[PDB]
């Protein structure tokens, strides 16, 4: 049958696996260092790093299997918007993918623990304590790879297995989700069992997703020097392939007594002393020193396809693509029918060939893959978008909380704020307005404080607010003044920040309290109300002026209920490099209405140069608390400066940076200088990638946590659907984010002075228009 | 297994392997000797030669192998163009062959030194010593034989060892790049199992990229009377074939007891097949002094395919093919296991029959005769084209990185300069644009030399500038000279090659002109403007203003900037066609040329072309400049292309033969007039490779290409159609025969319409432009008149 050929029988704990040869497992998922983005000292010194930590972890108790699953990505659940600018918009990307061949390839590392009545359940228990002292130096040694420990998807339900459903997905060749039940796993849990042709050319694998069928290489013969990322060529690998590095360690007089036969085979050989001893004995000063540990290893990639010409090419393409960077795969006659059965990690019965190998060409062989997301379905909402062009290479599937320094994991969701920045227009805007617009399909409720009439035609045609600020029109935001919880404490900020200790401190607590018991009697009162607490009981300075600050509450009602009817809230804060004569109250009110405003959802505080209006310590009180109690309930920071090198004199931008989760770094040139290395938390040659890329390349560097890549946007791309259609350019809908002030400002002003709601139906059709009449008259007419 | 029959060990040095049983490998690759194109008697003098050669290094511990591989040549890769004519020109010539004789062949040779603790060491580094002195004789015998030894291969990305691959290619069956590693070659080479089954059954070999059969044909007759070359009428067949001769020697005592045995049972006992005594006791004597080596030699005929019918039908066409010879083959039974494994040159146990011939009857059956092939890949840059209809149908594979018998030291990438010879221009444009499009494939930085308008569609089309420069329209003043960058010398040299034409060194006269125009720094056509109207203050400015005549058109002098893409193209074009000396025009303004494109790209992809070579190079500057230019630049990766109008005129000087003594791939075109002592002895043909150039006719564009020391005729055919294609309406190819071959009537409307008529940069403009050429003269052109 199927179940003699699986050992596995979870009967210990979460992250140990039992089965009935007495081993025991533990996974773990890592997303690595990215390939892309170092230099060769840094890639060397991570591959001595990991070679120091596995000389610990070591002596004949082990075994690790190294998986590298590259995987078609069936689970992004793209879909819609109900409304059409964000519907045409998803339209757009995701039948702007030509061909692009969405496959995303994740790690997993499977520590397997073997030593050599009630003392057989003491020798298990010391098992379980030693394989959580492996697992415990193992995930000290990996906080830079981003390796969760695989007992994490626990009571899901009724009591899913997470270290299983990968070991199905090596068996089955679909990811499901293992049941645990009062039963082993090995009787009839892992479901879709693969059969073998007689010969063993090609193997047939029946799935829920259709039939599949799959070939295997093994590594035999690898070349004498070792690259220390040698085998990363078949990431871009259009294979949806399993490679699999399994190395079983050996202790030291076993790998000694394996050199001391191999020494005998070059020194008998029938008259060809061809002078290769001369670096095995020096291997065995190395193993003599403890410089090495040496131990059995076997790697098959499994390529999985259909319509077995495809099989075989694609089993072509490995082979030359293994062949170029000096590995020799030999292809599998019937011995397949034990090489997939080699593939999961309990398996030195039916292991294909061992190759004796020390651990630093182990290592240097599955260092570790490039840059995706390592959650591409499964965050706190949907992935947001699909980004493409890692520049050769897999998407990203950027989102706005990824990860962090994991210290103290518990008590928090994740950590969501990203850092948009990058130079003065060039690519910022574009690149936060199709972030927001993206962000629709699991509806978020997005308030944006902007630079210079930005964002504009994206919010409104999203269906936003956007209140256009002037503040010389009576057309603004009044003060509320009616918290019943402390309009004392508001009162007594209003007061300080409208005479702007602030002047002498001398009792105007006692004016709060005397205007609150006089005025206050005690809810709903209108303007009348209002008005009283306006005249008596900015302030001094309008009072005697009379000039300066129309747009306050000045025989204006209270305008405090509009925060129920739109989603998106837009505030222009343009003429506002005046702080804090008038900047630091008016995002005071602001900040306090949209934060007495939370509903559960991603509420995005969108920032453009956020350092210019934060400039109080009101705000850097707020940075504190109401950061940590927005980034703990659902909320999202997104902030986008300009002038980093000038932002970080002040506090408040550190402290903002060093609690944000996802950097983007736009376009930074050659003014910018050393200083994104610190603070910014930069390697060298991350700095050099974004100094690299130049001015008007508008890609820009994503940075996740301990991981970096490169992104572009891609507007230039068509469809083929019967013939092969017009190129769309991705123009349409794209003057709308970018938001040209004169031209969108003018239109949405006119044609929601034309028509009554705003609509995302009707203000792109004349936005389209307007638009048009420029760029064709304009750049087509003269010359 | 299989690890057991094929017997190889560790690299003991940088060319030598090892086997299981201590013997030592060396493999050459032989770019094979042309055989058809002096096939009269040179052939003969050629294999005593190499018998000459063989009987110096006899030493019975060793033995050759030598083996002709035929493989379908599937590395050409395809030409990605990123043009549109361009691109044209290369869809229609790769739909232009489906001429089946693909298949290159190329020779190898193994020399295995067979010998028969630290005195083990001592034994190796004996054998290295003795196999080292016999790689020195054979380097040193083979020089024009084109050999290379096929060394340890130090970067492929880290070590890749290749003569190893080739010993691959006879196990497995295809070019796998075996990688040098720390384990026996015996137990990783053959990734390519072979099975055999029983009586009735070819051999099977299930590679990766599909199943192949293969039958194998040994040769077994008691023919003597052979010729250099009687086996290579396969060398034109169609069988992916691998041909393997093995030659051990004999020692001397056993040679001469064999023989005597063999004598005993053949020239003796009242029967003695009068009269074949009469050699006998002559060689015997020729043995005693070693004028004959006889040795154990076989020979299997290994024939692949797939369908094991046409595995049976290419077995007996290759049987008649080698009945056609005199040579008797017999099919293989079981012992086709063992003969497969008689294939790699360390098997005296699996060989099937190990009869002794001479020395002269194998380097006969198995000479170094080859059809001329170029690399299809391995050269710098891209491979440029294939050309087919050479000698027996097989492609050519035409390259400008090709060897020579210069390099004594090995500096440069390789020699790549390249000179047709051809009278009236009989055809040669269409064969110089055939290969810019072709060389146009790997994006190079094309300077060319125009003779009189030709190649001016071609580069119009290709992404070219093409400055006219003609003296003769109300246009016409293209020239600069505005910024300096090598100030004082070069515009020293360039008013002292201007003005100085008087019958007397007014250098210092020139050089104070220049320290009083310099004023003060850079300036712009007021300084140019200076420079004009600097006051005369003998030879003077005078003979300066009269002879660019005043509002100088067609000279030099007194011009404003033309500063438009003079850096950012890939193809430039001049014209030299209304220039002669007295006055001295050519001369000045081609070293401004020159010298302005002398430093263009150091570095990446240049070519110089020139028409008329031998005409702008005549001074003494020139000579100078062009040693100088030669030694500097083809380092610099720039290579050249001449093109000359008559031999014996561009032979009439001597920077011009400088320039013939350093090319490296010589195309001679047509001459029924044909200067017998001007193409042996300049442009260095033996008699009957001139003797072909003479017969190639008079119109017809078949031309004599050779490089190395390898000729053979070709022809490009461009005026062949199709039979068959993917969509089943059209089978006929017409067209570029007409835009490449530049006729200057037809190139001057061009430009005038590409200024005034259209305008465009890239070739849009074209097609109904070449029907408004091609139909309109055919129809209202030529024929009716008015």
């Amino acid at each position: 049958p199927v179940g003699q050929f699986i050992p596995y029988s979870h009967h210990v704990t979460d992250t140990i696996i039992s089965t009935k040869n007495a081993e025991y497992l533990s996974v773990w998922k890592i997303d690595g260092r990215s390939h892309q983005s170092a230099s060769e000292a840094d890639v060397f010194q991570w591959i001595r790093e990991l070679n120091n930590t596995l000389r610990g972890i070591s002596s004949a108790n082990l075994s690790l299997w190294t998986h590298i699953v590259r995987r078609r990505v069936y689970e992004y659940p793209d879909a819609e918007f109900d409304n059409v600018f964000c519907r045409q918009l998803d339209e757009k990307y995701r039948e702007s993918f030509t061909g692009y061949n969405l496959m995303v390839n994740d790690l997993y590392l499977t520590v397997v623990y073997r030593p050599v009545p009630d003392q057989k359940k003491h020798r298990q228990e010391s098992c379980i304590k030693a394989l959580e002292d492996i697992n415990r130096t193992l995930g000290q040694s990996f906080k830079r790879y981003g390796a969760e420990l695989l007992s994490v998807y626990e009571k899901g339900g009724h009591a899913f297995s997470a270290p299983l459903e990968f070991l199905a997905r090596l068996v089955n060749g679909e990811h499901i989700p293992m049941p645990i039940c009062r039963d082993r796993f090995s009787d009839y849990m892992a479901v879709n069992r693969p059969m073998f042709s007689k010969w063993g050319e090609v193997g047939e694998l029946r799935s829920l997703t259709g039939l599949r069928r799959f070939g295997m290489l093994e590594i035999r013969e690898y070349d004498d020097a070792t690259e220390p990322g040698q085998l990363n060529v078949l990431l871009e690998s259009d294979y949806e392939f399993v490679l699999t590095h399994s190395f079983s360690v050996l202790s030291r007089p076993a790998a000694k007594e394996y050199l001391q036969r191999h020494q005998k085979n070059l020194i008998d050989a029938r008259d060809v002393a061809t002078d290769q001893i001369e670096e095995i004995d020096e291997a065995l000063n190395q193993l003599i020193s403890g410089h090495f540990v040496m131990g059995e290893h076997h790697c098959t990639l499994t390529v999985y396809g259909e319509t077995v010409q495809q099989v075989r090419d694609n089993l072509a393409h490995a082979s030359a693509a293994m062949l170029d960077v000096a590995v020799l795969p030999k292809p599998v006659d019937l011995a397949l029918e034990a090489g997939y059965w080699a593939q999961l990690p309990a398996n030195w019965q039916w292991r294909p060939r061992p190759a004796p190998i020390t651990s630093l060409n182990f290592l240097s062989f599955s260092p570790f893959h490039n840059f995706m997301s390592g959650k591409p379905t499964g965050n706190p909402w949907g992935p947001a978008v699909t980004i493409l062009k890692t520049v050769s290479g897999t998407p990203l599937y950027f989102n706005f909380h990824a990860s962090k320094e994991e210290e103290d994991a518990t008590d928090k969701r994740l950590l969501g704020n990203t850092m948009l920045i990058g130079q003065s227009s060039s690519g910022k805007t574009v690149l936060l307005g199709f972030l927001l617009a993206q962000a629709q399909k699991f509806k978020p409720t997005i308030v944006a404080f902007d630079k210079d009439r930005g964002m504009e035609i994206s919010i409104r045609a999203m269906g936003g607010r956007y209140l256009p600020l002037k503040t010389g029109e009576p057309s603004g935001f009044n003060p509320f003044q009616l918290p019943p919880t402390h309009a004392n404490l508001i009162f007594l900020k209003q007061f300080v920040k409208k005479l702007a200790g602030e002047v002498t401190h001398r009792d105007e607590e006692e004016i709060d309290q005397a205007i609150t018991a006089m005025m206050s009697d005690s809810i709903d009162k209108s303007l009348r109300r209002l008005s009283l607490l306006l005249q008596f009981l900015h302030a001094r300075l309008v009072k005697w002026c009379e000039g300066g600050d129309y747009g306050w509450l000045f025989d204006n009602p209270t305008d405090a209920l509009d925060l129920s009817t739109h989603q998106i809230y837009g505030f222009d804060i343009t003429e506002f490099l005046d702080n804090p004569e008038a900047r630091t109250p008016v995002m005071m009110y602001l900040l306090y209405r949209t934060e007495s405003m939370i509903d559960g959802r991603r509420f995005m505080y969108v920032f453009d140069e956020f350092w210019k209006p934060l400039q109080d310590e009101y705000f850097e009180d707020l940075a504190k608390n109401k950061q940590k109690t927005i980034r703990k309930q659902n909320g999202i920071f997104v902030f986008a400066t300009q002038e980093p090198s000038d932002a970080l004199e002040s506090n408040i931008a550190k402290t903002l940076i060093q609690q944000c989760a996802t950097y983007i770094f736009l376009a930074n040139p050659k003014a910018d200088y050393e200083d994104y290395t610190q603070g910014f938390k930069l390697t060298d040659s991350e700095f050099e990638l974004v100094r690299g890329l130049g001015e008007f390349s508008r890609r820009f560097l994503i940075k996740q946590g301990d991981q970096s890549a490169l992104a572009e946007m891609n507007l230039g791309k068509f469809r083929t659907i019967v013939d092969g259609e017009t190129v769309e350019r991705d123009f349409d809908d794209e003057l709308l984010v970018l938001s040209g002030t004169p031209d969108n400002a003018e239109i949405a002003e006119s044609i929601i002075a034309e028509v009554g709601d705003d609509p995302a139906v009707w203000l792109p059709i004349f936005l389209d228009r307007v638009k048009a009449e420029r760029s064709d008259v304009g750049s087509g007419s003269g010359s």
